[PDB]
């Protein structure tokens, strides 16, 4: 078991009351099976990722308060571990690691895309019906058709390459040298580590994916990157942070959380990924 406590982090505060279960589908589960003290921050999608961080420092403050902890190790996905990185950054003595799951750590060029249509800069009315479909389709499955279907795209506003080149320019810590790269393993005595995916094969052999509708949405959106190399969200160069695990998973964005409700690709077992990083961790004394 980890010296630490485990603090998964995501954006969508909203997402257990709305969808009805984890956006870590079983993640949390596994672990304490496994014997770690774990606990969630869900954070608010649909603002900074300064806001994010600040929240999510208060939710470490409270939580190293009620633990005695001295320290965290955090395991983010999405918007997530920029998140972590402001905490790290700012906070060094409190944080053990961060563990990156893809994320959005150079910025995302579907968004970037979205903002091009959003401000109506001549993108071809087939490619926005099929960018809004793909959105749409992904948010109704998880919200089991109920509400807006483009409202959740304002979690994309903080993701576009000229928000997070921003952040970056602000919390510069174990990011890439070089693009496609890795960074430095401890900074500042803290702990980077990354994981990431991109789309792999042709769509008839995902097995449970086939069940799962936001898998070829996010084939599709995976169409629109120039960085071929996508879980559909962000490109496999855009997920990097400190030092390199494993990133060559067949399996997209939303996958890498074992969504929906355990419908991942390829059989691959996405708990397991979890649960080995966390007897990784220990073995580093964290
Ligand atoms: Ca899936």
């Amino acid at each position: 078991s980890t010296k630490y406590p485990i603090v998964l982090v995501h954006g969508l505060a909203g997402f257990n009351e709305i969808v009805g279960f984890p956006y870590f589908y079983g993640i949390a589960d596994a672990l304490r099976q496994d014997g770690h003290q774990v606990f969630t921050a869900s954070l608010s999608a649909f603002n900074s990722n300064e806001v994010r961080g600040k929240q999510l420092w208060q939710f470490v403050q409270t939580l190293l308060q009620e633990t005695q902890a001295k320290k965290v190790n955090f395991i983010g996905h999405s918007q997530g571990p920029l998140a972590c990185r402001y905490v790290a950054a700012n906070y060094p003595d409190s944080v053990a690691s961060v563990t990156s799951i893809n994320g959005v750590n150079h910025g995302s060029e579907i968004a970037d895309l979205y903002r091009r249509v959003m401000r109506k800069d001549s993108i071809p009315e087939y490619i926005v019906g099929k960018v809004l479909n793909a959105f749409g389709t992904i948010i109704s499955t998880f919200s089991g058709h109920r509400g807006d279907p483009q409202d959740a795209i304002a979690a994309l506003e903080s993701l576009t390459t000229e928000q997070v080149t921003e952040f970056n320019n602000k919390y510069p810590q174990a990011l890439p040298k070089t693009p496609g790269g890795e960074g430095d393993e401890i900074v500042n005595g803290v702990h980077y580590y990354c994981f990431g995916s991109y789309i792999q094969g042709l769509i008839a052999g995902e097995k449970g994916n086939l069940l799962d509708p936001t898998h070829a949405a996010m084939r599709v959106l995976n169409t629109f990157f120039t960085e071929k190399q996508n879980d559909g969200l962000v490109g496999r160069s855009s997920m990097r942070l400190g030092k390199l695990i494993k990133d060559d998973y067949a399996q997209d964005h939303i996958d890498m959380v074992n969504q929906v409700a355990g419908l991942v690709g390829y059989n691959e077992d996405i708990v397991a990924i979890y649960t080995q990083h966390a007897k990784y961790l220990a073995s580093k004394q964290l």
